[PDB]
Order: structure tokens, then C-alpha cells, then sequence
């Protein structure tokens, strides 16, 4: 038996909105520590994990481990519902057929109370990230954003190409060609603009835009992208939650 | 000949965006003491009542009566014209073949002056209301609204559901199902956003969610939605105006 | 060698945006005193002229001259690129075949540089304006836009119609009619609502609605219209910038 309550309902809906378009189902792990979760593509070339732990949650209690399968469109159909600053609340009993979402305003008449079917995921769950990766690079989503849309109008795949103390995002299409350079440096007047690079060996790497495009979209949740490249493994994009992540594992392309 | 002006282009504007959407002609009897016109679906499921009462207009003078039939969806192209604070006026000549509309603005420069064809409809005008609803129930039309758009996702009926100072609201489909109840009160500190019941008998009745949706773009009239359900006949949602009112009537689903 | 600097990358961006919905090819002759500019309709029924002088560059130098061609798509989807308020700078070395585009922002970090295939375009260039328009009127381009964009819900053709201190648009279709007159007038709380005319002959004349819609785009970039009128030649719409204009030639409709 599974009660956990959203501060804000908004929050649940953002996780959601963050991820949604990449991914159809999606398979979330209830326990006594919060909820986590794993979400593949189809096309087994992007994996979505998440992470929302307790204090994030105005309250919160699972007796005992539960699965919760769910399809992201009818759930998130269910999240378009209530108001945007009421209180969302996760309902299971054990063994279960059917979570429920359970909305309330910050007066107590409108009791809005939903409840959606799970679907049946088998738990192949994945554990696809490294001790090192090649670089690690950190720099403001709403950038990391901008640069993504724009490289994406030339062609199909972007290029993210690491040398000392400089970063570059490239793409070459029929159009003509496109090329965002980016160098590490601490402000000061907001240490949030600011940029990091951690360099252990130059990466050369080219990624689907497609799927670029998704996980930028994961920038409504963090002020701050991180990511993590590595030849030997899928690229890492993490945004940051209060207490939790959103991560995106995703894999380059080839040739 | 009909010399009708209203205060803002934008009311009459706004009634026929309030119902445009769910009928397709429509008749203006315009008399001595205003306009009034009635709507039928095609479907006959949804019939469409207005009245706009003399206090409605700046100016206004009927001669002899007039009905003016005429195609909405050319009737609001229309409608889009000028800018939204002008002084629309409705003319028209006795047995004619066109309405005209004429816009005029703050100042004495643009004379826009458009005009209508009249189609040829014939006047089986319906009077399809009842002395006493089995439940009448009065709430914020943005409300009512929410909930409507809100349960029109899980499945293609809503049912409405009223026992003793409780009304409940339910859609149930593939997906899941969801469920707003809410009760009565008087609330003081904004006496409007109060929930009015007034029960002789329950009812439980399902609606076509497609036309409830239509229903409630009627919330851009009135702060306030009145609905009126009754077992032996079509339920009557109503939005009151300055001078006049806007209902709709609308008929349960069967089986 | 080219390196033309425009202040805010807005600007380019919206005279291209101004004037990308007509036309697919642009010839952009880049000369010592500025680049101008020419675009004519496959249909051949407008003309799309450009200037931009050397004082709407913050810097500007043009060794010698330059042609270049290029797909108005693909250089307005590099111009959504960067953001709003960047140094935009135009560069073009000598017998080229790539124009790049190069975005700096407010502070020396991104260098986003772009880069921009040439199509090869035949410079036949047209000198399409009079001496003498039968009539000339001037008016505020969003009225100009207003009333262009009302009447074209009622025809394919609007029909412009100046007499004497008198100047008539209209559009006559299916649905109805529409009317829209106008009188000049010096107005002095603004000297920039006013109209002007000046009638040597009267004019009657009637254009493509798709044609005058696509030309009052170019409201974005003046704040007035003028449109100067002839039997004898396709009419002509200016709005004026900073240093240069962009003007449309259309020519009538027949009958």
C-alpha cells in the first residue's frame, strides 16, 4: 500500500513531461526510499532513468516494494487533470490492478480522483553507466537547449567533439553547415551561467538529433545539464531533481 | 428595417463564438423587444436558444419582425473583422436578402461595412424546456468547464450523478476512469464562486462528452453555468447574459 | 571580401521574414554602398525589391562586389539560430560558394558560425518603377494589414478604388461583401496615424488576396505603407527602413 503525495501536482507532471516523447511505457519501482524508474525506446538507442526520492514528496509511505507499469500517454492524459499548484497523490494497494491519482485544491470541495490501468512490464532493468567517462562537461540547460534546436535544423546528427578546455557542437547537412563553440569558465555574478569541463582523454562523438532533441526537453526540471561521453559507452545527459535525477543514457551512431 | 448596435463588436462576437461550434445555421428573430434564435444540431441531439434583450444594445429599433437566417461559420469570418472595441451594428432592410454588418471605431475614419447573404430557413422553432427539473444545480462556468475538458479524455461520456447535496461528475473508458464530486456551500468571501443544489429527486444521467465540450465554451458569457437535468427530458445548460441568456439543451445517451 | 555586421541579428532576420513567403530564390548583391536586393514570384505577378544601406550595418565592407545567391528556407532556418540581441555577422570571401553566417552574443563566449550553400541565380534584375503612379497613398502598416487581412475572408480578389480624397477597399465573394473606406487626414497627437494621398487620376484596380497578404508582412519592419497605384504598371508597396526599403511590386488582376 503505496500513498505518496506531490507538494505540487505540477512537479509529477513536469518529471513526466520531461520524458515523455521518447519513450512509451515505462515501469516504476515503489519502495520504503522513493521511487525509481526505467524507460527504453523501442529502438533500444535511448534509455530514461529516473530517480525521485523521499523529500520530495510532501509525504510518503510504501510498505512494501511495488511495480507500477504505465502507459505515458493515458498517464499523462490523467496529469493534464486538477490544477497546477494542488496536491497530487499516488495510490496502490499491494498487488495491484490499478494506481490512482488523486487530486486536491487548496480548498477541500473539488475532490478529483482518477485511476489508471497498469500494463505488464517485464523488470529487465539496466545498469548502462560507467565509473569514467572519457569527459564530463556542465553548462546551463537552457543553453545546452538552444544549441541542440538550432544544429538540429541542418541535418540529422550532431556532433559533440571535446578538447582541452573546449567544446564543440557541429552539423553538416545539405543546407549548408553549423558549428557552436563553448569554453569552460567560472562567472561569478551568477555561478549558475557558467560552464565546466572535466577532460581525461579528447571525445569525438555524433548523436541522433532526433533523440537530442528529446532529452533537451528534460531542461523544464534543472537549471543545470550535465553530460558525460565516453567512447566505450552510451553518453549520459543528467538533469538534476531536489532529491532525485532524470537521466537519459543514449547511444551514438555509427557510420 | 432593424437598426441594431451593440455597445462592443466583441458580445456578439463572443455569443456566436459561445456556440458556433456545434451548429451549422441558425435563425434571428429579431422583434420589438430584441433578438432571440434558435439552433439545431444537426444530430438533433443539441438545440441552442439565445435571447439578447433590449439593455443588451446601445441602440436598437425593430420596426416590423424580422428573421434573418444565415450561415455561422460566414456570419463569424464576418465577425473577425474590425477591431474588438467598436460599434457593431446590425441593419437591415424589411423582406430582405442581406444583413449587414457595419463597424465604426473611437474615431470617425474607418467605416467598415460588410454584408451578409441570408439563407432560407424555416421557422420549426422548438420550446423543449420544462416547468420543474428534477435537480438544478449552479456553479462557475470555468469550473464546470474544467471538469468537463478534464474527463473528456478518459472515454466519449460523462455522467452526471446528483443525490442528496452531492453532485457527482464520471467518465470510465479504456485507459482508466476518473470521478469529481462536489458538494454545496456558501462561500462569502467571494460570494460567485459558491456551488448552489437544489434536489426534489436524484438523477443520474450520461452525456455525449463531444457535446458537453461544445457546451462550455459558453463559459466566455457568464462567471456562472446553470444546469438543469431531468429524467423526462433533455437537460438545459444556461448562461446568463447582460439582457438575455444562452442555453443549450442537451439530450442523455441511451444504452 | 564581404563582412557586413548587422546591429541586432532581429533585423535580418526580420526583413527576411518579411518577405520569405512570396518568393524561394533572392539575389543579394553586396556592393560598396550595401547589399540590395531582388526576388521575383514564379507566377511572375510580384516582385520582391530590397536595399539595405550602409547605415543599417554597426560595420560594413565590401571590397569588391559580390553576388550571392541563396534558398530563402534554408538562410531563414540559420536565422532562428542564435538568439535575438547577437552581432549577426554576413561574410563572403571572393568568388564564393558558401556565405557564413557568424552569431556572438553580449558576451565573448558562444561563437556560433554557420555556413551557407549558394545557389547560382541569373542576374536578371528589373527596374519595374515609374515616375508617375496615377495615385499615392501612405497609411500605417498595420492598418493597411487590418483591413488586407478582413477583406481577403470574403474573395480571392480585393479591389482598391481612389477618387478624391476618397480611398476604397473591398472584397466580393460567396458569403457576402466587404467594404473598408478611408479618408486623408493630418492628425497631430500622433502624425503617424494620419493618411496621406495624393490623386493625379483616379484608380481602379483589383489584386490577389494571396499577393496582398503575403506583402503586408511587411509590416514588422515600418510602422507605415505607402502604396503607390498606376493602370499602366504593377503597383507598388514601400516600407521604408533604417537606411534602404523593401518593396513589392504587384501587378493586377485581369478579368
Amino acid at each position: 500500500m503505496l500513498e505518496a503525495k506531490f507538494e505540487e501536482a505540477s512537479l509529477f507532471k513536469r518529471i513526466i513531461d520531461g520524458f515523455k516523447d521518447c519513450v512509451q511505457l515505462v515501469n516504476f519501482q515503489c519502495k520504503e526510499d522513493g521511487i525509481i524508474a526505467q524507460a527504453v525506446a523501442a529502438s533500444r538507442v535511448l534509455l530514461v532513468s529516473l530517480e525521485i526520492g523521499v523529500e520530495a514528496f510532501q509525504e510518503y509511505r510504501c510498505d512494501h516494494p511495488v511495480t507500477l507499469g504505465m502507459d505515458l500517454t493515458s498517464l499523462s492524459k490523467i496529469l493534464r487533470c486538477g490544477n497546477n499548484t494542488d496536491t497530487l497523490t499516488l495510490i496502490a494497494d499491494n498487488t495491484p490492478d490499478s494506481i490512482i491519482l488523486l487530486f486536491e485544491d487548496t480548498k477541500k470541495d473539488r475532490i478529483a480522483e482518477y485511476s489508471l490501468k497498469l500494463m505488464d512490464i517485464d523488470a529487465d532493468f539496466l545498469k548502462i553507466e560507467e565509473l569514467q567517462y572519457d569527459s564530463t562537461l556542465s553548462l546551463p540547460s537552457s543553453e545546452f537547449s538552444k544549441i541542440v534546436r538550432d544544429l538540429s535544423q541542418l541535418s540529422d546528427s550532431i556532433n559533440i567533439m571535446i578538447t582541452k578546455e573546449t567544446i564543440k557542437f557541429v552539423a553538416d547537412g545539405d543546407i549548408g553547415s553549423g558549428s557552436v563553440i563553448i569554453k569552460p569558465f567560472v562567472d561569478m555574478e551568477h555561478p549558475e551561467t557558467s560552464i565546466k569541463l572535466e577532460m581525461d582523454q579528447p571525445v569525438d562523438l555524433t548523436f541522433g538529433a532526433k533523440y537530442l532533441l528529446d532529452i533537451i526537453k528534460g531542461s523544464s526540471l534543472s537549471d543545470r545539464v550535465g553530460i558525460r561521453l565516453s567512447s566505450e559507452a552510451p553518453a549520459l545527459f543528467q538533469f538534476d531533481l531536489k532529491s532525485g535525477f532524470l537521466q537519459f543514457f543514449l547511444a551514438p551512431k555509427f557510420n
